[PDB]
């Protein structure tokens, strides 16, 4: 069986069995947590956020700078 809950991946509304990203309290499957700009892919390890949405540090560095 998985863990106790699994945390729903914001966007999937389904538990995250395995690694899990935690944004503004919103979770995301480590593969569904993408940049709210290019939507290519994203990781809390080095992402950024603006207007309440994720953005790769390179993106934020491109949008915010
Ligand atoms: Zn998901
Ligand atoms: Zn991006």
């Amino acid at each position: 069986y998985h863990e106790r809950r699994g945390s729903l991946c914001s966007g999937c509304q389904k538990p995250i069995t395995g690694r899990c990203i935690t944004a503004m309290a919103k979770k995301f499957h480590p593969e569904h947590f993408v940049c709210a700009f290019c939507l290519k892919q994203l990781n809390k390890g080095t992402f950024k956020e603006q207007n309440d949405k994720p953005y790769c540090q390179n993106c934020f560095l491109k949008l915010f700078c």
